[PDB]
Parts: C-alpha cells; structure tokens; sequence
C-alpha cells in the first residue's frame, strides 16, 4: 500500500508536468485566431481592389472600342473624299489644256 | 481506504486517457500556424499583383487619353483643310465655265 | 497516510479542473481550422481574378499598340496626299491667271 501510494504520487507528478506543457497552447491558439482575422481583413481589402481594377479594365476597354470605331470612319470618309478630289483635279487640268 | 485507493486509481486512469486526446492538439495547432504563414505569403503576393495591375490601368488609361486627344485633333484639322479644298475646287470650276 | 490521501485527492480535483479548462480549446482549434480553409478558398479566387485582369491589361495594351501604329501610318500617307493636292491647287490657280 505504501508502494501503491508512492506510485500514485509519481503518476500524479508526471501528469501535472504534462498539463504544464498543454497550457502553452492557450497562448498559441490565441495568436493564431488573431492572425486568421488579420489575414481575413487583408483578403477583403484585396477583393475590393480587384473589383476597382476589374471595373476600370472593362470601362477603359469599352470606351476605347467605341471611340476608335469612330476614328476609323473619319478616316474612311476622309480617304474617299481625297480620291474624289484627285479625280476633280485630274479633270480640271485636262480642261485647261 | 482500500476503496479510497481503488477510486483514486480509476480517476487517474480516466485522466491519462483525457490527456491522450488533448496531446493530439499539439499537432493541430502546429499545422494551423504553418498554414496561417502560407496563407499570409499568398496574400502578400496577390497584394503586389493587384499593385502591378492597378499601376497599369492608371498608365494605360493615361497614355490612351493623351494619344486619342491628339488624334481626334489631327483629324479635326485634316477635315478642316479638306472642306476648304472642296471650296477651292468648286470656285475654280466655276471660273473655268 | 490519511493525509497523503487527502492531499492526493486535492491534487486530482485541481487537475480535472485544468482539464475542464483545456477542453475549451478544442472548439477554438477547430473553428480556426475551418477558417484557414475559408481564407484559403478566398485567396485562390482572388488569385484567379488577378489572372483574368492581368490577361486583359496585357491584351488591351497590345491591341491599342498595334492599332495606333497602323492608324498613325494611314495618317502618315494621308498627309502626304494632302500636301501634294495643295501643290496642284496652287499651280491650277496660277494657270487660270
Ligand atoms: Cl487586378
Ligand atoms: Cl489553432
Ligand atoms: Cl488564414
Ligand atoms: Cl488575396
């Protein structure tokens, strides 16, 4: 019995050491949670800025699109009237001679 | 007393089992921390590339802006001359006849 | 001995309260794991959308590049035609007089 007790006390001391080492994790789980929140903030930040960038790419693209469609057709008109002027000038120079 | 001991031994066996299961978190908390760091690497990277993309949507926009302003102008003055040449060909043809 | 036992029982009750307190962390470790996976999902999404935005900025840029090169070309030739038309309108007007 005195030996039962000695043994029993030993088992107990070994255990309270083990619980010593498990209380380290209270400190650690805590900082992890703090970080998951920080990482989460950062993600949301990034999700908005992709949204702002997305919005601008699709705008910049659409406005270029339509504007140049319209330049190409000044230049279209313009090249026609230039031909047709050069016709004229050929025929005026004929008539003088 | 002998009953006091038996009880005590039971409480102890139940405990060392409890502690077996809690030992399992030493792994989990360690995996999780490694991951918060990996997730944090990834974020910072995305953060940079949103920066590079932002920078371009701002540069691309500015260079388009100024180029087309200049072009629409060169077309404006080109179209002016042309109309005015069309005037001078009308009036020349009117003098020949 | 009876005092050894009383002590031993005390150490035990204190301990099981420890283990009460420490089973607190299980729900906290596994709400954190849930979250690391969520944050990890969200990263992967952001990563792709930066990819889609990147792809387009490079596209928008490349298409503008080449188009203006080609317009600036047509205008390079159109402006020649125009000089050379003003030449002949000068010379036509000098022949009429
Ligand atoms: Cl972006
Ligand atoms: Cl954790
Ligand atoms: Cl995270
Ligand atoms: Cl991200």
């Amino acid at each position: 019995i005195e030996d039962k007790i000695e043994e029993i006390l030993s088992k107990i001391y070994h255990i309270e050491n083990e619980i010593a080492r498990i209380k380290k994790l209270i400190e650690k789980v805590d900082q992890n949670t703090a970080d998951i929140t920080t990482n989460t903030n950062s993600i949301n930040q990034n999700t908005t800025d992709i949204a702002t960038n997305t919005t601008n790419i699709n705008n910049l693209s659409d406005s270029i699109t339509t504007l140049m469609k319209q330049i190409e057709d000044k230049i279209e008109e313009i090249l026609s009237k230039i031909y047709h002027i050069e016709n004229e000038i050929a025929r005026i120079k004929k008539l003088i001679k």
